[PDB]
C-alpha cells in the first residue's frame, strides 16, 4: 500500500526482526528489571526506558501512526544505553553493533 504503511511494515517485518536474530539483542529483548539486575537507581535515571519487546507489542497493535514514531523509540533505546553505562563497557559495545544494524536497515527505508 501506501509508502508510510510499507515504512512501517518495513520496521516490523525487516528491522526489527533483524535485529532480534542479531547476536546482541538479548539484553534489549525486555523491559530492564531492576530487582532481577540488581539496579536500584536504573529507573531513577532513565526515564524514558525502552526495548524491542515493547516496540515489537506496539508495532502488532498498530500504536504508532508514522514511522518516525517507532524509528524515536529504537533510538531512545540505544541513547538510554549510552547515557547509563560507560565508555569501554561491553554493553555499550554490543548497542553499537546492534545500532550499526539499524542504521544500515534503516538506509533501505522504501520513500516511494
Ligand atoms: C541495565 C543496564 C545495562 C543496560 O543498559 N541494559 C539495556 C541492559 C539490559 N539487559 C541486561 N541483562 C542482564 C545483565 C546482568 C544480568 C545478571 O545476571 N546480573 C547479575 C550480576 C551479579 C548479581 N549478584 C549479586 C550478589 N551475589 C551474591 C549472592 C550471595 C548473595 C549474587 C547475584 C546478580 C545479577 C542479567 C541480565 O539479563 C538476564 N543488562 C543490561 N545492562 C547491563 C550493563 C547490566
Ligand atoms: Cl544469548
Amino acid at each position: 500500500g501506501a509508502a508510510s504503511t510499507n515504512q512501517l511494515q518495513y520496521l516490523q517485518k525487516v528491522v526489527l526482526k533483524d535485529l532480534w536474530k542479531h547476536s546482541f539483542s538479548w539484553p534489549f529483548q525486555r523491559p530492564v528489571d531492576a530487582v532481577k539486575l540488581q539496579l536500584p537507581d536504573y529507573y531513577t535515571i532513565i526515564k524514558n526506558p525502552m526495548d524491542l519487546n515493547t516496540i515489537k507489542k506496539r508495532l502488532e497493535n498498530k500504536y504508532y501512526a508514522k514511522a518516525s514514531e517507532c524509528i524515536e523509540d529504537f533510538n531512545t533505546m540505544f541513547s538510554n544505553c549510552y547515557l547509563y553505562n560507560k565508555p569501554g563497557d561491553d554493553i555499550v559495545l554490543m548497542a553499537q553493533a546492534l545500532e550499526k544494524l539499524f542504521m544500515q536497515k534503516l538506509s533501505q527505508m522504501p520513500q516511494e
